[PDB]
RNA sequence: GUGCGCCCAGAUAGGGUGUUAAGUCAAGUAGUUUAAGGUACUACUCUGUAAGAUAACACAGAAAACAGCCAACCUAACCGAAAAGCGAAAGCUGAUACGGGAACAGAGCACGGUUGGAAAGCGAUGAGUUACCUAAAGACAAUCGGGUACGACUGAGUCGCAAUGUUAAUCAGAUAUAAGGUAUAAGUUGUGUUUACUGAACGCAAGUUUCUAAUUUCGGUUAUGUGUCGAUAGAGGAAAGUGUCUGAAACCUCUAGUACAAAGAAAGGUAAGUUAUGGUUGUGGACUUAUCUGUUAUCACCACAUUUGUACAAUCUGUAGGAGAACCUAUGGGAACGAAACGAAAGCGAUGCCGAGAAUCUGAAUUUACCAAGACUUAACACUAACUGGGGAUACCCUAAACAAGAAUGCCUAAAGGAGGAAAAAGGCUAUAGCACUAGAGCUUGAAAAUCUUGCAAGGGUACGGAGUACUCGUAGUAGUCUGAGAAGGGUAACGCCCUUUACAUGGCAAAGGGGUACAGUUAUUGUGUACUAAAAUUAAAAAUUGAUUAGGGAGGAAAACCUCAAACCAACAAUGGCAAUUUUAGACAAUAACAGAGCCGUAUACUCCGAGAGGGGUACGUACGGUUCCCGAAGAGGGUGGUGCAAACCAGUCACAGUAAUGUGAACAAGGCGGUACCUCCCUACUUCAC
RNA sequence: CACAUCCAUAAC
């Protein structure tokens, strides 16, 4: 009959085909409970699952009967999502709080389902220039887009919108949805989420090392709003550009044409008077790469957007670059009701560093003349060349985590992190290899990535001074205790296969600025394509520590996040070390007596 | 829970410190002197100066001692125990029998001792094999072509430092709070490091040790030898510097790693100051000073990077700033234009203390003018220790001493006879099957020697490691004037002080370790307080109603334009109306439970290291007594009166089955009993390693 | 463009 998940894929082709359909009758799909399994095939890969909203309902309970206790309450307009619990936290290096949000498990499975319906309709309407909270797009696709078609632009518009994600209008958002979805009971389910919700966002930009992925925490809602801007300026791109004929300058064509008249003469004679005209060939060559092959009267705008930033590269004047900053204020006022901050829409001319996603971003004008071998272009003119901010960002990291020390000649000398003596030699290197591999993998596109050598010096020699103090040893005895047999140093464990070693991270295996690893590798699980999942053990109705296959006892989910905190002396922790999984079933009689023996 | 470490007393059981006073000891050789002075002179002998080559005359030296270093041997204190006694074991005791044997700290408290002159460590090293790169880009062949101190792997064979220290000989004075040093607690949290608390016992003062910098290659290069594209050097390489055939007139190494001039100019080596430190206080490298006998003859020369200025180019040289780059000033390239790390901090002051040569000058100073102070040996005096002699109230282990206390065992012949007729278990007894018991099993046999349950005189062991303020016991004796005053003064200083007076045998700390009680402080529990004063930002203030608002209902299976379906209503800011622990205004406390050492300062006293000294670092906070905040230990192990289930199994009749009772019994996780394990606990314990 | 050493050893 197409079980619901082929009907949703039937729509995600349907938006692409009709270039404007008013998509009606979307509510009837949330109720057949087959899509409420892909919601449970999503909610296992999110970090923040222990913090709760106001009621004490723990983040589990995945049972087909509360599917009815869901889906029947989705019927008579009697599901109303939770009010606010403001357990405050503030952004790095600043005194600002941006409100933080969480539901009860119920809401997470409707929300994670109204995400999938709304992701079916809007995803082939999201324009290419957005790269924020999407599939198959991340931080690095934005950077890579800058490294191609931003190349060679005279000026920047390095925008900011004054709290763009707490200023989100709860009333003209829903007016925009209801151009597309012409459905009545959908919006009221959405508008239970707006004003009975929160505004529910974070600050920790360094969690993915320069990303607001925690540091904005929402579904796609924020993108649906902004897509009216990403529709506007890619409409502004056609009013702006007027493409002129002249690309190679007329100062350049008088020198470009006279090369071929005398290069045709160089082969007609070699000898002594060849060398005399070779001086008016080779010393005349000294203003040939000083002559440039580009013209700055043609007019070209670009646009890139992540979630809340956007950067706009324009081929023109500063007259022009203060007209684009004009016809944005006429917009984010009138059609989105927000202030594009005149303080911090920094126009910075391009040859100066911008700042977009934690990179410094700029065009090269340093007129060096390399070889490309027998052929020769200027490979460094007009190339957008991304850069770490070593002075803002890595300087901050090195001192925020207490690696280093400024010395009296300003030289940073590394010492031990005081609070890490309390773990093993394997725990500390896994502390430190994790931190180093994050920044380097973040900053792998950086044209001065080689410069992170100072940072990886400091990390490596401060990992060893921690392990030094715990053993009561020195920095030299600790490479001599942890010797190999090839001059490198490692950390041993006895595990089942014989001895291995933990080494330290690197460059060529954190650098690669074309390929990378696509889910941030914080002990990643496999794709369980052998039916080990959280859906076909539900149908087994099984009892592992239970023995009685009873219907009046509720089956559910016992998914806690972490497994390293389980000790193995109590009755419940001996099952999770055997099957090696975050989760199992939980009973109606099993949870309340065996887990809750003390409390 | 750091080897010792209590409290009073004594001073060789082993020792330490100080004081005088005798005796002896050794200064290259002689001389003079006194004297058995010692370095002063005189004369010779040997050595030292390569500070960047050798010789000739002047400056420094020449012993013995103790104190230390290093190495190899032999042996006190310590070990599972020999061994050995001991209600037999609970625990105690090891002249020497092996094991270490300088031990782990000498820092309060011995390892010693002979013999020799030298090891860790740290920089400059072969072997012993790399694995690699090889001046030709590569292909060709250890072509020792021709490196192997390229670093490996190797674990120590060569050179340097480590490898010394102390001991009187011109006297007094002069810029004596002189420069210049040193103390002036510790900690908590103010994190904008803004002038803040605590018996801080100092005062002022918010921005300071600190970097952003080198010009006739001092680039896009670390916080290093290096290694690579430019301007800029192409003649070897395109008949191998050993060879072969090449790529190209392209290919490597330096010079073009400076346009003048000044000087020093490699190595060792002296003494200062650094970095080395790190987390506080003392031994190797490497920077930086300065210093290494004057004069003659061969000897006396080519550097080279900076010390020095420019000298011009120069990148693109902070930058505040207006400025598509090869665009515009200006203190010009520390020149606040900016940046990063760092609290009653950096600095400056104020007080009491230290202040060598005897600064350099001034009078030195008179038979070289004066010197008695090293080390041992003996005596006398003074002191002194955590050493030595004395001195001992709670919890744990033990249980012999029938020491005090409850356990004595069968029936039938027929109670008469007794079981002394018979049997024979039972308390018993040996091994150890075995799963505790049954002791098997002949057996004293028919309560003793083994039922538990306690204990003095008992026998052991541990606690003498500071947290808050009041009481038991050995004693106010073990101390005759308490080092905490007796007792009063006496300021001080925070005190207890030490200073002045003064009491006479209860006059004195109230000798020791550990208990006990009353109220405190923190943590983990457990229950509740919740008007001692009620009303509020207003959290319970989407309620209701609302506002006369608003477009919008309810239970299910199709793609989107739309298949179907059974056939007068929730929601749209809030507003408005009582309270709860309290920020808005006040005459969260109960209840139980347990309990640790970071120091620091004052006087006394014991030690050591760095310093000329003042002082600083440590020794359990060194210890004691006075003061003070900070602060409120972890983990395993056994043990359990007290906890419980399960496979086996205990035993006659709790069970059959008869029997002279016991006896063969097939059947008790029907455990009548209860171990054997598993579990959660709950409790005790420096038992064991940690932590200071 | 740049791979990375020496950071000593020893008073509680």
């Amino acid at each position: 009959m197409k079980p619901t998940m082929a009907i949703l894929e039937r729509i995600s082709k349907n938006s692409q085909e009709n270039i404007d359909e008013v998509f009606t009758r979307l509510y009837r799909y949330l109720l057949r409970p087959d899509i409420y399994y892909v919601a449970y095939q999503n909610l296992y890969s999110n970090k923040g699952a222990s913090t709760k909203g106001i009621l004490d309902d723990t983040a589990d309970g995945f049972s087909e009967e509360k599917i009815k206790k869901i889906i029947q309450s989705l019927k008579d307009g009697t599901y109303y999502p939770q009010p606010v619990r403001r357990m405050y936290i503030a952004k790095k290096n600043s005194k600002k709080m941006r409100p933080l949000g969480i539901p009860t498990f119920t809401d997470k499975l409707i929300q994670e389902a109204v995400r999938i319906i709304l992701e079916s309709i809007y995803e082939p309407v999201f324009e290419d220039v957005s790269h924020g909270f999407r599939p198959q797009r991340s931080c690095h696709t934005a950077l890579k887009t800058i490294k191609r078609e931003f190349g060679g632009a005279r000026w920047f518009v390095e925008g900011d919108i004054k709290g763009c994600f707490d200023n989100i209008d709860h009333v003209t958002l829903i007016g925009l949805i209801n151009l597309k979805i012409k459905d009545m009971k959908m919006s009221q389910l959405i508008y239970k989420f707006l004003k009975a919700g929160y505004l529910e966002n974070w600050q920790y930009h360094k969690t993915y090392s320069g990303t607001p992925q925690g540091g904005i925490l929402s579904p796609l809602l924020a993108n649906i709003y902004l897509h009216e801007l990403d529709k506007f300026v890619l409409q502004l791109k056609m009013k702006f550009d007027r493409e002129s004929p002249e690309r190679i300058t007329p100062e350049y064509r008088e020198l470009h044409n006279e090369i071929k008249r005398i290069s045709h003469r160089l082969k007609k004679l070699e000898g002594e008077e060849k060398a005399k005209v070779l001086l008016e060939y080779q010393e005349k060559r000294k203003r040939l790469p000083t002559l440039p092959c580009t013209s700055q009267t043609n007019k070209v705008l670009k646009y890139v957007r992540y979630a809340d930033d956007f950067i706009i590269s324009v081929k023109g004047s500063k007259e022009d670059c203060q007209w684009i900053k004009e016809q944005l204020k006429l917009f984010i006022h009138n059609k989105l009701k927000m202030e594009l901050s005149e303080e911090k829409t920094l126009i910075t001319h391009s040859s100066q560093p911008a700042r977009f996603l934690g990179y410094d971003i700029r065009v090269r004008r340093s007129g060096t003349i390399k070889r490309s071998g027998k052929v020769k272009k200027r490979t460094l003119n007009g190339s957008v060349e991304l850069l770490i901010p070593l002075q803002d960002k890595i300087r901050q990291f090195i001192f925020d985590k207490k690696i280093a020390i400024q010395k009296k000649d300003s030289s940073w000398f590394p010492v031990h992190r005081k609070y890490l003596i309390r773990s093993t030699d394997l725990e500390i290197i896994t502390i430190y290899n994790s931190e180093l591999r994050g920044i380097c993998n973040y900053y792998g596109l950086a044209s001065n990535f080689n410069q992170l050598n100072y940072f990886a010096y400091l990390m490596e020699y401060s990992c060893l001074k921690t392990i030094a103090s715990k053993h009561k040893g020195t920095l030299s005895k600790t490479i001599s205790m942890f010797k190999d047999g090839s001059g490198s140093w490692g950390i041993p464990y006895e595990i089942k296969q014989g001895k291995q070693r933990r080494y330290f991270a690197n460059f060529s295996e954190c650098k690669s600025p074309y390929q990378f690893t696509d889910e941030i590798s914080q002990a990643p699980v496999l794709y369980g394509y052998a039916r080990n999942t959280l859906e076909n053990r539900l149908k087994a109705k099984c009892c592992e520590l239970c023995g009685t296959s009873d219907e009046n006892t509720s089956y559910e989910i016992h998914h806690v996040n972490k497994v390293k905190n389980l000790k193995g002396k109590e009755k419940w922790e001996m099952a999770m070390i055997a099957k090696q999984r975050k989760t199992l079933v939980v009973c109606f009689h099993c949870h309340r007596h065996v887990i809750h023996k003390h409390k």
